[PDB]
């Protein structure tokens, strides 16, 4: 086995998470999530080459890749286990009665992950609340960064005009998605453009219209998410700038 390969005989399966994705242990002790990849769904040899690079991405707010099990059908992706599950579902649980400082911390967690990926010139390509996870300490981490490249729903609601019009993907299309994610956080997990179809959303956006302020977002927080939606990609901030903006708000 190479350094990116896990021997599946070292896994114990403990529970279904949803896929299929299972919770288990590696060598009896260490918690892991085990993603079983359905036959025909993935460009597996391309993915495995990329997994070698994903092995070296390491940031506290990025869900860690531990390795892949490649010698059989199906293959498995082994990652960090996140006990509190998907961010979208967490936001929607009304029992949490979240304070806005907790929402802002979620945004900062993601922004830190994305600033790291940006520093490595690595695009997420599908940033959204559904691709973020929550651990037992309430920390949000970004998952499945880059993964859509190996898949054989397009995220219209998280895409800037130049993606929808021309298929122009860049750092600035991740920025636009991050602004939509902040909106999802402050809206407690509402679907963006909830009364529109994808086709209507694409028109709305291309005509220069936008999401508007969630009730829980202060004017300062709204200005940060809104800055991600400039019609001109080059006038959108970087993740570094966004992180400084989010820290300034926390301080005020
Ligand atoms: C919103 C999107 C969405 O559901 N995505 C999704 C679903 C299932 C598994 C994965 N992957 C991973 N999950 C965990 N932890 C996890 C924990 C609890 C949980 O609760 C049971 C579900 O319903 C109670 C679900 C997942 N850790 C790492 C993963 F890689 C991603």
């Amino acid at each position: 086995y190479g350094s990116w390969e896990i021997d599946p005989k070292d896994l114990t399966f403990l529970k279904e998470l949803g896929g299929v994705v299972k919770y288990g242990k590696w060598r009896g002790q260490y918690d892991v999530a085990i993603k079983m990849i359905k036959e025909g769904s993935m460009s597996e040899d391309e993915f495995i080459e990329e997994a070698k690079v994903m092995m070296n991405l390491s940031h506290e707010k990025l869900v860690q890749l531990y390795g892949v099990c490649t010698k059989q059908r199906p293959i498995f992706i082994i990652t960090e286990y996140m006990a509190n599950g998907c961010l979208l579902n967490y936001l929607r649980e009304m029992r949490h009665r979240f304070q806005t400082q907790q929402l802002l911390e979620m945004c900062k967690d993601v922004c830190e992950a994305m600033e790291y990926l940006e520093s490595k010139q690595f695009l997420h390509r599908d940033l959204a609340a559904r691709n973020c996870l929550v651990n037992d300490q309430g920390v949000v981490k970004v998952s499945d960064f880059g993964l859509s490249r190996y898949v054989l729903k397009f995220p219209v609601r998280w895409s800037p005009p130049e993606v929808l019009m021309y298929s122009k993907f860049s750092s600035k299309s991740d920025i636009w998605a991050f602004g939509v994610l902040m909106w999802e956080i402050y809206s407690l997990g509402k679907m963006p453009y909830e009364r529109f179809t994808n086709s209507e959303t694409a028109e709305h956006i291309a005509q220069g219209l936008r999401l508007y302020r969630p009730h829980l977002a202060s004017e300062k927080v709204y200005t940060i998410m809104y800055s991600c939606w400039h019609e001109k990609a080059d006038e959108r901030p970087t993740f570094k700038i966004l992180l400084s903006n989010i820290l300034d708000v926390m301080d005020e």
